[PDB]
């Protein structure tokens, strides 16, 4: 017999002590570890006391399957009040992430063919590969200047300028000149603006506008000033492509955003909104799991040689046809699944369930907030034997086990672009370099809206030839 | 004939010197000056007198009045003493350049400068150098353009155009490649450009009131002005110290710039060469730079005109490639397009002359010693002088040869005191545009008129987003 | 008959007025000229009143000779209290410069074979030559873009980025990409940190910690903040090479520091300490005599053509084998001896005498601090006929302790042969392609900021020869 909602284990804490500790610490850096500990202590399902609303936390793929069933025509997410507040203030339309209901479905169906569809990936994958090549060849040049034919560095800046370049070329069809050169003032300010926006989000996110208004008004300024820079960067991108297309409609493929603009299925204000989400949403999301793959490969050399052997065999066919990298690199794809399992940028999946459902034999009423904690999900030994072990082979021996890009209609729009940028950088890196590190210690993870590593390790890149 | 009316019979400007300075104190500038004077001409006629509470000041806007002004232009045409600029030079112990000199000292400097800066023989010598930089500008742009999928680059051209005018001028004056065209701007270049911007801003603030007033009303502006000049002179002295040392050890056979010829001739003192060299180094940046941009804008706005100029530049492309000095003669339309850009958008704004002997302008008696200002903005926008004045049409300057319109094109002034860098500016402007027209299509969605700002120079308020589409690719 | 210590003429000034003038001026820029004037007024030997300790000042090679014989198995220098204070505070070991006694000798003997030995010079010389070439070819490129086929500039920044690049490649075997490109934020901050550290040394150097701690505490902060930047730069260099070697021990030569790490004769903390002294101690030291040689050559065109003729004849053999530059450039080597004679970056040699000695017929007791002022020594009209005249040929006649800019004995400069290599090769490659010229014929004023550096940098023209 199905147990009532109230029968479920309750989180020991409270929404006020959480609020005050956030005001204090100016963040919630250990949210992932807090929830992971709660799951260890209470079970794979528990309810958070919001003093009225219903909030459930899950960590099982069987529970994600049940959630997808309830999804409905319009899967609902929680309204991200601080973000929506900026758009309302400056008079901008919302992108597909911040949209809900029919307006969301209208935007999404017009976006999927150009951003996510396999036909679209066939078109922008050769562009991504071009930037991926330029990354390794720039590195190789620097590596060969040193006597020991290797360069030791913090790869993070390079990886970020790669994700900026690769995304810009995929969206707008413009080479920014970031890969292989000194970072732009515009790029650094953009990267900093995102970092601040994400930090301030957490600060304003866990309390109503009515409270945060007077408790933290300085944070609201910080947040909006940060968005002002993100939008300044984004609008510059759109103003360029909109003028270029206005005078000449090209024959060939010149990016995702060009497609959207040419089709004119969405309004300019809708294209502007979604273009913003894609320009800013492609930077930190792709670059952090890439840094974590490079680290884990430098940590697990045995895995690195297996992936290198694969990348060297398939090297020739990928050189002739880049779009073959998706199919001819099954282990490298599996390594990325493993990086996202242990290090999810998207700590939790979120749905304000549209109808009643039953999770772990507990009644979950309609309107209930359901959060799928990916950190805990990926770290349960029952479903991932030896979960601490970085093993891509586990994804080849074996269904909702791999949900880092979400699920259903609402699943990550930039999923296939991110995978493409990640696969191709790594394929080109494995082909020429050996990634090595003395930092064998686990990198601590920090919650700043995105689950980012706290520290960047020193990585050696030894030239194979 | 009809009775010549006295000076006092002339319409008087409604405002006053005191309120004007109070406004400039408040606003920290006179950005609307051109529009203020243009409105005054609409309301009072083509001649009016400004009350300076003692001195005689007349304002004109007709070419017929410019003709009468040159008649009075003596052996030594003299202008108003630019007190703030002069003040810096006497404080730091520098000689004055032509622009700041008057009388015999001016004529002595001017006659020794004209053969190497302005003469056609000098233009034949520095033109191939300018063309070399003009080529490098387009080829650097083409490289950037071809990296993008749509084979076009959309940008604010202003920074590029400024680094072109700095590079082109430096190569023409000192025979040195600064490496600005096609590369990241220098800290020196950016600080120099900023220093000029500040100097021009502070000029407007101090030049509308006596030293007796500005010393207490705005002493902070005097500091701001001199600190700005300190940077301009630091840049300028570096240029001259280099060429002076280079020539001291080896006198070259070939042409290596304007300033090299002045130094080799030694007709002027080192302090006179230093003074004039400064005026030419700083005076060649913002001047050539703003009309060149307004041309790019107007062409992006007038595609019909652009294709006519491109067709011309493509036909003459081969002969200009063989001999760059042919660009002056073989590009008559592109030359007239520049006349049209300066007609609408004069970087000058006005021409001063503190008249040497009595004259009559618009049937009014203009006594000796009267300051006369020719407002070029108003002159160029006059519908009776230029039919459909808002229309950008280079063809209006072509079959006017022996039609009396000799005084309609006066953006570089007139007479002996006419702009010294006239022919260098025209060369930098023609050649950049010829090389740009040959490879790119200039396009813009910004069809709305750019507002002009008065900050000593008449500069655009905003810089538009311009697309440069590769014609070939 | 030998004269007592007290019989020696005494410096007119005092410990306290010195201290206060350094407090007021925030430096002792004129020290060299002060001591040089004192020698002119008092003789070639005088004593400084420290109000207890014995301090003697000398300027004759005969006195250096006598100092060498008193040099024990462990020659002593004065403990540089501010520097030692940083290492003690942050828990770092001391390098061979800051060490004394047996600990010094232990470090020294394990350093000499890889840093100073001729066998080591044969290994790092081709690396230095590679950077020296890149310097001239980068210059040539810029020179040829100008109409008069010459570039006029302040060479100082370029020369500094050369010493940084050349030293880094020699020590760690890493190309920093400084030569021929825009200076790094890291390099500029490093150069600035050194400048500050040296300035703040002079300020804290002439008074005890007991006093400097309250009379100038702000200076102690700026000194340590400066060292923090120097150590941040240095530690990155080490952390890179230590990780690189941990995964693969190379077959070929990949720098000085690599050979020390591979030998493991010294502890990692000892290698770190000495590696820091070599990384920071090779920037300013090589740069200033290099910049001064360029200056003296532009004002001595006659000398320049002699050195150029030599460098052009030997050009081919040096191209085939760079290590031949040491032997096949005797005049260029002699020009460097002349640059250091008039422009000693050292300024004064120092020894805390281990046993009694007699200098200039005066009794010098054990424990007495003896300072050899190289500026005055090199400007002595009686041993250097027409001392103000720049003449490399005076080092070739030979009739001997006249050339002591790298010190003397076991304690003689560890980076002597690396500095000479960087200096010779830059100049050889510059002489081969350019003519150095200047209108600045007037002597550059020298400044004392721990190192003897030129106060002003002159404008130097580099005319392409063909
Ligand atoms: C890092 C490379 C390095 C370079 C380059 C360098 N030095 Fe040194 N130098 C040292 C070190 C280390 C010592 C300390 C040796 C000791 O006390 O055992 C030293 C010590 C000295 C001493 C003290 C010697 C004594 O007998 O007391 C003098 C003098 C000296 N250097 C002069 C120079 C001069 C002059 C130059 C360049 C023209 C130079 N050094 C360049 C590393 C360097
Ligand atoms: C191209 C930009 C872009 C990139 C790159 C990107 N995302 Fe997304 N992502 C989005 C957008 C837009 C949405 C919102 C999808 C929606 O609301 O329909 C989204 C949503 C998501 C969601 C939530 C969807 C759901 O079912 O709730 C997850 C999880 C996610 N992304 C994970 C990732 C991960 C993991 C990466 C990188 C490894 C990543 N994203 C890279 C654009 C991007
Ligand atoms: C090479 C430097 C230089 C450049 C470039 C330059 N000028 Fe000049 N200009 C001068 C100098 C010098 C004078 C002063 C000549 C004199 O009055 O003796 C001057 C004077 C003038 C005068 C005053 C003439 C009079 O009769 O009162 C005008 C108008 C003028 N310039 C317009 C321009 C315009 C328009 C441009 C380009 C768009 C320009 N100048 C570019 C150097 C320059
Ligand atoms: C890490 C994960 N978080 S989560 C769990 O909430 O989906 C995530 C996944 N995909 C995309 C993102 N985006 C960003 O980075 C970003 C920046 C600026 C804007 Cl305007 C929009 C975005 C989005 C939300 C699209 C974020
Ligand atoms: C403003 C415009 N018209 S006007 C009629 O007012 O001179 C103009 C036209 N031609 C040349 C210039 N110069 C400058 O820009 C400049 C900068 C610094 C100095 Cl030291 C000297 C100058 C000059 C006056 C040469 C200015
Ligand atoms: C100029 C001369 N002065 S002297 C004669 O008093 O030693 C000298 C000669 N050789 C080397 C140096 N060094 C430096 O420059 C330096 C910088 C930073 C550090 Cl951590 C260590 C050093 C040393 C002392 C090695 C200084």
């Amino acid at each position: 017999t199905v147990l009532p909602f109230e029968a479920m284990p309750q989180h020991p804490g409270n929404r006020w002590l959480r609020l005050l500790q956030i005001w204090r610490e100016q963040g919630y850096e250990h949210l992932h570890l807090e929830m992971h500990q709660t799951f260890q202590e209470l079970g794979p399902i528990f309810r958070y006391n919001l003093g009225g609303p219903r909030m459930v936390c899950v960590m099982l793929p069987e529970d994600v399957e049940k959630l997808q069933q309830v999804d409905s025509l319009h899967p609902c997410r929680m309204i991200l009040e601080p973000w929506v507040a900026y758009r309302q203030h400056r008079g901008h339309k919302c992108g597909v992430f911040l949209l809900n209901g029919p307006e969301w479905r209208f935007n999404r169906l017009r976006l999927n063919p150009d951003v996510l569809s396999p036909k679209a990936v066939q078109r922008f994958l050769p562009m991504v590969d071009a930037v991926a090549r330029d990354f390794s060849q720039a590195l190789k040049k620097k590596v060969l200047q040193n006597a020991r034919g290797s360069l030791t560095l913090d790869v993070q800046p390079s990886i970020f300028h790669y994700t900026i370049e690769a995304s810009n070329l995929a969206l707008f069809g413009e080479r920014l000149g970031l890969v292989g050169h000194s970072p732009s003032s515009a790029s650094l300010n953009f990267l900093h603006a995102l970092e601040v926006m994400f930090k301030s989000t957490v600060q304003l996110m866990f309390m109503p506008r009515s409270l945060s208004r007077w408790i933290s008004p300085k944070v609201w300024k910080e947040h909006f000033e940060a968005w002002d820079c993100i939008f300044q960067y984004g609008d510059n991108c759109i103003q360029k492509i909109y003028q270029e297309l206005a005078f000449n409609r090209p024959q060939h493929y010149t990016g995702i955003v060009a497609e959207l603009l040419l089709k004119a299925e969405l309004s300019l204000e809708a294209i502007k909104a979604n273009s913003m989400e894609l320009t800013a949403g492609s930077v930190d999301t792709t670059a952090f799991p890439l840094l974590m793959t490079l680290f884990e490969l430098a940590r697990n050399p045995d895995v690195q040689q297996i992936l290198r052997q694969e990348s060297l065999a398939a090297a020739a066919s990928i050189s002739e046809h880049p779009q073959k990298a998706t199919t001819e690199l099954p282990l490298l794809r599996a390594a990325l699944k493993e990086t996202l399992r242990l290090y999810p940028v998207g700590l939790f999946l979120e749905r304000v369930v549209s109808s009643d459902l039953v999770l772990q034999n507990y009644h979950i009423p309609a309107g209930t907030l359901v959060q799928v904690f990916l950190y805990s999900l990926g770290r349960n030994a029952a479903l991932f034997p030896r979960p601490e072990r970085y093993n891509p082979q586990r994804w080849l021996d074996i269904n909702f086990h791999h949900v880092p890009f979400g699920f259903g209609m609402r699943q990550c729009l930039g999923r296939r672009l991110a995978e493409a940028e990640m696969l191709l950088l790594l394929h080109h890196v494995l082909k020429h370099f050996l990634v090595e590190t003395l930092t064998q210690e686990d990198i601590k993870m920090v919650y700043s809206f995105i689950l980012r590593p706290g520290t960047s390790p020193l990585l050696t890149f030894r030239a194979i030839n």
